């Protein structure tokens, strides 16, 4: 005949998302070629137009510099496998500085300014390959069994 | 006229980024002096500041703020508990030991007490006020 | 008779012009020391004063480290030689981080993110003698006889 009330919590990060209002700069004059690439993972650029002025980017692969990592958009993204993608030939969200939400494939906490190291995919990984300028940022979470870590980025 | 600078204050208005979200874990700092980042909480976002020690990474130098702290004393301090501003990138005047301004765009040393002694570089600002010898740093963030 | 009409398009860019509207950093205490200053040339350092806080600057030379790239302006800059110049003795707008459209002497159009290589005067030059921290953008274009590029400074 006692009354109960409960308490519940919100997450706190969505894959792509824009950490925090810092300092960050949004690359928003590419176009999307040679297939389609995930929200929160890193994509590297093809070519850039000499007269026209858009560059090509792509999902990333072996040898290849990263430039930056698609963010989320509940306008200029298109839903398909249960989750938010850009499609092929298509104006594409590209960050370039800030603190951004990074899929990730590795299984423990990392440390505070260490540099941070991809996979072939784009996705980070505690023993990647591919080796970048960028640094964590601090935050480490999951939403839902999708771990999440948080990516400090600056200009090439 | 007037006096030129003063420690922990920044020096124009270009591009500058300052976390407000973060706490003293312990001790005091000075204003204008080099902190590090001890422990990030990874869901709660914020970040334990310390004085800089040695052979450790500086993070930022703590800036000056007439409402977020009060001493009695002439310099202002951070005690320890407290909200701290800390600022990451763009132009400030700093504490420093050296007595003859170094090379423009020489890359600084940082002393064991957060100082300056004889990667952050050198802007072209060297003066002298109530001997403390500010120096103005460029801090990025990398 | 048969009517008839007619098309003809704009250029894309002149020396010295601010490329996008990027994050940049414009560096107004600067004084023109010693010579005369081309909009869309590099520009070094000579003196930076302790206590008054101007910048004494000139014009590019051998062995120095350059400090930024001149942009132009309707209201600062004098009209001599049929072109915009900055006059000695007189303060200049300095850009030290952004995208910039720049003088170039070359003959073949640059890659993308390579390593920006400079003149004894102060022009892009794809064999120069001074090394630079700047990378190319992916701009390349011609004015009216006259070269043009586009390029990335990042902050010394």
């Amino acid at each position: 005949q006692i009354n109960a009330s409960y308490q519940r919590d919100m997450a706190i990060a969505l894959p792509g998302m824009v950490a925090d209002t810092s300092k960050y700069n949004i690359d928003g004059a590419c176009v999307v070629n040679e297939g389609d690439v995930l929200v929160g993972a890193a994509v590297q650029v093809v070519q850039a137009q000499a007269v026209d002025g858009h560059k090509l980017v792509k999902a990333l692969t072996t040898g290849t510099t990263p430039y930056g990592v698609a963010i989320r958009s509940h306008w200029q993204t298109v839903n398909a496998q249960n989750q938010m993608i850009y499609e092929d030939g298509g104006a594409i969200n590209v960050m370039t500085s800030g603190r951004v939400w990074m899929l990730s494939k590795s299984t423990e906490a990392p440390t505070f300014g260490s540099a941070v190291k991809l996979d072939v995919d784009g996705q980070e990984k505690s023993d990647g390959t591919i080796e970048t300028t960028w640094t964590y940022a601090g935050g480490w979470t999951k939403y839902k069994d999708i771990q999440l870590v948080e990516v400090q980025l600056h200009q090439l």
